[PDB]
């Protein structure tokens, strides 16, 4: 119990440390304020910060977390003319002015997309002021996801001051940035997607469901780990995230760091890959203890039948102790099955507790419980099966193809979700293929089955801000490792009525074939989910046909003149074989 808090996490992160933090967090809270604003109340928590340090003895930095960010915040968001719903929440009093706040977070928020100017012009101005560049960028990218890893972004924020500082120095100023600048978009907007994955879970579903889950995490990606000291790990990585997940960022910046230095001090108890990158400093060390590879298997282990199937008193044993026989269950299970997904293996040891729940407190549990993995023999294979064809579509579609194939079948099965957000997570849903076909069968399911339920989430979470599709947030809301066997047995909504026909979102304009390659894919797309919500009893080859006469048509007579001619009468045709279908 360290009086002044606040100083207590000033001098374990850093002044640089604290300033990013800080903005990140007030970023995330407030996402309307301009970039002026929330400069000055950093400022001015910080010279706080700093005064508290000097006199830990101060009248009012005693004061907590919390309380200090609601006080020192609100009083700029207080304007009800100026935002509107976002001052209420402070007129409560603590804990709940924080829940509030919590609660306001806009996953999408109405936000133009970056506009990435000139290359010279952003390393001079980087040159020119430095700092006050990374808060901008800080702010905007916090901003544009409210649910970011802090010290993640940190991490970013870090890789995108050494790539300003190394290469736009050079005579060549293009040449590097982008390439640079695509690859951190593409590993932040991972990084996101993942970490709201992580906290709408732990938020939904409670302590045991995020335990369980970073518990079989954690054993398959390191089988020599003991399990108390994989208990311990857990419990610490849970609090991390915990705190995370509710806008503690200092403590949980703090916790991360102290987590990061113990894994890297007691190397020979968990893990032999963390030698050769625990050199590197605590940021990229953390990036390290967040994706390094599996450790190599232990040789001969048990086969996990003399004590959780074949014991005389398996279930006394459980009855002792629940939550410790479980976790126990699901971490011997990860050792042996490293290729296993982890949300495979989370369904393995809910259906393993259903069935010691069920049947064993009767007159003959062994004759219930001596079989109970021939269940698991279904519960393997389906999902094995699903990613394989899957896989084998995908490499003969093609991604463009692949994309259609997906966006088609997801509209038929959920039309009733609004077009953009379907056409985001069908694209997800299609890049996945590109991202975990091409590896071997032993990699292929796991990556490619959590990118899935990270996307499956991400429709989720776009989706309870409109509830409109009765089965989606059903399946959605019922269970969490579940998700994906929903949708993928979920079946054409005969129910919904076909969406009457609107003639003006097939009008065409030269901006089509004249802006960029990607615009005009997810334009083609959105017509497309569009017309299937129109015809849903369509067949898969009269679309792919429809549509390809389309982009025939649009290239053939937008790369030439009579722009007018192609519209307008173009459209009656466009309509007549809409007729025809
Ligand atoms: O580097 C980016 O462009 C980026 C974009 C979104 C989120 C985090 C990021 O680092
Ligand atoms: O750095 C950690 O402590 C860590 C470990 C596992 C997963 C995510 C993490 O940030
Ligand atoms: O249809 C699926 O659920 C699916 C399966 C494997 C890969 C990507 C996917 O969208």
């Amino acid at each position: 119990a360290h009086k002044s808090e606040v100083a207590h996490r000033f001098k374990d992160l850093g002044e640089e440390n604290f300033k990013a933090l800080v903005l990140i967090a007030f970023a995330q809270y407030l996402q309307q304020c301009p970039f002026e604003d929330h400069v000055k109340l950093v400022n001015e928590v910080t010279e706080f910060a700093k005064t508290c340090v000097a006199d830990e003895s101060a009248e009012n930095c005693d004061k907590s977390l919390h309380t200090l960010f609601g006080d020192k915040l609100c009083t700029v968001a207080t304007l009800r003319e100026t935002y509107g719903e976002m001052a209420d929440c402070c007129a409560k009093q603590e804990p709940e002015r924080n829940e509030c706040f919590l609660q306001h977070k806009d996953d999408n928020p109405n936000l133009p997309r970056l506009v990435r100017p000139e290359v010279d012009v952003m390393c001079t101005a980087f040159h020119d002021n430095e700092e006050t560049f990374l808060k901008k960028y800080l702010y905007e990218i916090a901003r544009r996801h409210p649910y970011f890893y802090a010290p993640e972004l940190l991490f970013f924020a870090k890789r995108y001051k050494a790539a300003f500082t190394e290469c736009c120095q050079a005579a060549d100023k293009a040449a590097c940035l982008l390439p640079k600048l695509d690859e951190l978009r593409d590993e932040g907007k991972a990084s996101s997607a993942k970490q709201r994955l992580k906290c709408a879970s732990l938020q939904k579903f409670g302590e045991r469901a995020f335990k369980a889950w970073a518990v079989a995490r954690l054993s398959q990606r390191f089988p020599k780990a003991e399990f108390a000291e994989v208990s311990k790990l857990v419990t610490d990585l849970t609090k991390v995230h915990t705190e995370c997940c509710h806008g503690d960022l200092l403590e949980c910046a703090d916790d991360r760091a102290d987590l990061a230095k113990y894994i890297c001090e007691n190397q020979d108890s968990i893990s032999s890959k963390l030698k050769e990158c625990c050199e590197k400093p605590l940021l990229e060390k953390s990036h390290c203890i967040a994706e390094v590879e599996n450790d190599e298997m232990p040789a001969d282990l048990p086969s996990l039948a003399a004590d959780f199937v074949e014991s005389k008193d398996v279930c006394k044993n459980y009855a002792e102790a629940k939550d410790v026989f479980l976790g126990m269950f699901l971490y011997e299970y990860a050792r042996r099955h490293p290729d296993y997904s982890v949300v495979l293996l989370l369904r393995l040891a809910k259906t393993y507790e259903t069935t010691l729940e069920k049947c064993c407190a009767a007159a003959d549990p062994h004759e219930c419980y001596a079989k109970v993995f021939d269940e698991f023999k279904p519960l393997v294979e389906e999902p094995q099966n699903l990613i394989k064809q899957n896989c084998e579509l995908f490499e003969q579609l093609g991604e463009y193809k692949f994309q259609n194939a997906l966006l088609v079948r997801y509209t038929k099965k959920v039309p009733q979700v609004s077009t953009p957000t379907l056409v985001e997570v069908s694209r997800n849903l299609g890049k996945v293929g590109s991202k975990c076909c091409k590896h071997p069968e032993a990699k292929r399911m796991p990556c490619a089955e959590d990118y899935l339920s990270v996307v499956l989430n991400q429709l989720c979470v776009l989706h309870e801000k409109t509830p409109v599709s009765d089965r989606v947030t059903k399946c959605c809301t019922e269970s969490l490792v579940n998700r994906r066997p929903c949708f993928s047995a979920l079946e054409v909504d005969e129910t919904y009525v076909p969406k009457e026909f609107n003639a003006e979102t097939f009008t065409f304009h030269a901006d089509i074939c004249t802006l960029s390659e990607k615009e005009r894919q997810i334009k083609k797309q959105t017509a497309l989910v569009e017309l299937v919500k129109h015809k849903p009893k369509a067949t898969k080859e009269q679309l792919k046909a429809v549509m390809d006469d389309f982009a025939a048509f649009v290239e053939k007579c937008c790369k030439a003149d009579d722009k007018e001619t192609c519209f307008a009468e173009e459209g009656k045709k466009l309509v007549a074989a809409s007729q025809a279908a």
